[PDB]
Formats: C-alpha cells, structure tokens, sequence
C-alpha cells in the first residue's frame, strides 16, 4: 500500500496473509474455512496466516492453517486477469474471534464513488521497494467504470473495476495482490492489478467480486 497508513494490530480481522516460506499474497476470511484471494496467487504449498499485524513476529493472536485445496476460477485468463479469483479450503477451521472474523460477501455491487478500505503488506514505495512489517490500510472510493476504461484502454472487462485516486499518490501495490477492498462492510474487490502502483492517471484494478457471489456459494457448498 502505498500512501496509505497503519491500520492497527487486528483492526482488519478478515485480512490474510499467504504465506509459502514468506508472504506472497493477501486474502479475505469469508468463513470458518474459506479464504477468498486473486487467482494471480495461485501457487502449491499455501499456509494461511490469520490474525496477523507484523508478519515477522508472533504477537500471539495468530492462526496458521495450511490449504487443503485451491480452486481457481474455472474462466481465470492469466493473460488479461480476467476472472482474477480464487478460493482455498482451509484444513482445518479458523476460531472465529472479534480478531479474526469473516468478512461478508456482497448482496448487490457497490458504485462509483462508494468509499472503501483496501488493506496488505505490499511495498509502500511507487518509486523504489520498501515492504512493512505491519498492516498498511488505505481509504479509497471506487472509480467510475468510464473513467476505469479511459485509464485503460482495450483492458477494462465487466468483472474488474478501479479504485484509488487519478492524481496519484495513494494506491495498491505489489505484495498486496489478492487482498481485501471492502465497502460498507462487504467483500467487494479483490486487489488485482494495474501499471506500476501510485501513478498519475493510472489507478488501482479490483475483481469485482459481486459478479462471483454463486459461483463461490455454491463451491463452498460442494466441496
Ligand atoms: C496487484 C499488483 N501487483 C503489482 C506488482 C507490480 C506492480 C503493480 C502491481 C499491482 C497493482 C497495484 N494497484
Ligand atoms: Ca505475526
């Protein structure tokens, strides 16, 4: 996240770190057992790290789980991150606690100009690489999807959308991928993609997760 601020230890109960050895990506808690990422994350070897705030130190409101499976989008294009969504089954379940807690799946898609809290451990640098320890947070509203294509031209499809400011300055970055955009207290993107992270005209790309609410209820209800 760079621009943004430090959200406070557990303040952001849902938000998962993935972890293979290190962080690599975030996450979303949305039940017991369910972690909802970006499909870009897909890697073997997953151990979901709950109740998280420094990923370097055990502070002791920690849950490390590893995934029992993955399951990628079926229509995943890693080339245009279409359908950049993913769902990992946890061995066993969380214990679900004011620090660590589901976060909702939306009933309807938020707007252009709803206000939102995008969370991870991504660089906070837009020029150079810097990565935190702790849990960085920033408040962002969601772009409209005219002024999205516009920043984007040929790569805006209708299950994306951005988020961010076009000035510059405060956005996603790397590191980030695949965690949280919440609005309202609903899960309603996934930090997806853009270029570079921070620059002018160039905002932050979201899945938009109200387009997948069946395809993922009724996964979590088959396996
Ligand atoms: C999700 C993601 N991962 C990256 C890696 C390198 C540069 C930019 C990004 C972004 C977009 C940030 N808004
Ligand atoms: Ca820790």
């Amino acid at each position: 996240i760079v621009g943004g601020y430090t959200c406070g230890a557990n303040t952001v109960p849902y938000q998962v770190s993935l972890n293979s050895g290190y962080h690599f990506c975030g996450g979303s808690l949305i039940n017991s057992q369910w972690v909802v990422s970006a499909a870009h994350c897909y890697k073997s070897g997953i151990q979901v790290r709950l109740g998280e705030d420094n990923i370097n130190v055990v502070e002791g409101n920690e849950q490390f789980i590893s995934a029992s499976k993955s399951i990628v989008h079926p229509s995943y294009n890693s080339n245009t991150l279409n359908n950049d969504i993913m769902l990992i089954k946890l061995k066993s379940a969380a214990s679900l606690n004011s620090r660590v807690a589901s976060i909702s799946l939306p009933t309807s898609c938020a707007s252009a100009g709803t206000q939102c809290l995008i969370s991870g451990w991504g660089n906070t640098k837009s020029s150079g690489t810097s990565y935190p320890d702790v849990l960085k947070c920033l408040k962002a509203p969601i772009l409209s999807d005219s002024s999205c294509k516009s920043a984007y031209p040929g790569q805006i499809t209708s299950n994306m959308f951005c988020a961010g400011y076009l000035e510059g300055g405060k956005d996603s970055c790397q590191g980030d991928s695949g965690g949280p955009v919440v609005c309202s207290g609903k899960l309603q993107g996934i930090v997806s993609w853009g270029s570079g992270c921070a620059q002018k005209n160039k905002p932050g790309v979201y899945t938009k997760v109200c387009n997948y609410v069946s395809w993922i209820k009724q996964t979590i209800a088959s396996n």
